[PDB]
């Protein structure tokens, strides 16, 4: 990673593995797993929506945990919204 | 304090900006603009496939320019091809 565009997108990987490393498939965050996720690295209008809202979105092939390429569902989504407060009066 | 996924995403922001607010429309990234974009802040494996093929590729609306919901999909392919190159060699 050499630019910041590849340290941002490097960053987000390794706030991924800090949670599918904690138990289980070493690619899953489970429900608990992505609570914690939320209460720590997200601000709280993305907080609030509970953890349990958020996995029923994140988990795409309801496999009972979340991979990285659906957990950047959550990365864009706050990424829009904070882009969009940015902006706005 | 700003967490560091908080930070991720407020330098994707970034990155975009330093390129939309080049000239015209603040928030239109144009195909010259992208073109700088990519040999500036992408890897190879990226640039390769040619910055008019991605700008194509990105105007998903064709009105001459990528705009920020459009310039994260080059961010979530990224995204994705470096976390699979993360787990290579
Ligand atoms: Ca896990
Ligand atoms: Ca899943
Ligand atoms: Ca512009
Ligand atoms: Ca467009
Ligand atoms: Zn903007
Ligand atoms: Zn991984």
């Amino acid at each position: 990673a050499l630019t910041e565009l590849e340290k941002a997108l490097n960053s987000i990987i390794d706030v991924y593995h800090k949670y599918s490393l904690i138990k289980g498939n070493f690619h899953a965050v489970y429900r608990d797993d992505l609570k914690k996720l939320l209460e720590t690295e997200c601000p709280q209008y993305i907080r609030k929506k509970g953890a349990d809202v958020w996995f029923k979105e994140l988990d795409i092939n309801t496999d009972g945990a979340v991979n990285f390429q659906e957990f950047l569902i959550l990365v864009i989504k706050m990424g829009v919204a904070a882009h969009k407060k940015s902006h706005e009066e």
